[PDB]
C-alpha cells in the first residue's frame, strides 16, 4: 500500500504515468530507484519513480 507522491509524466509506453492520490500496488525494487507498481483498477503495469512514491 504505497502512494504516488507526484504524477510521474513518463514519456515512453514502457512506464505508465500515474498520478498522486491514486492507489498503486508496488511490485519489486525495495531500494530507492524505479519500482514497478500495478494498478488494481484496470490492471496495467507502470514503473512509478521511487521519488514519486512513498510507503503510505
Amino acid at each position: 500500500t504505497f502512494v504516488a507522491l507526484y504524477d510521474y509524466e513518463s514519456r515512453t509506453e514502457t512506464d505508465l504515468s500515474f498520478k498522486k492520490g491514486e492507489r498503486l500496488q508496488i511490485v519489486n525494487n525495495t531500494e530507492g530507484d524505479w519500482w514497478l507498481a500495478h494498478s488494481l483498477t484496470t490492471g496495467q503495469t507502470g514503473y512509478i519513480p521511487s521519488n514519486y512514491v512513498a510507503p503510505s
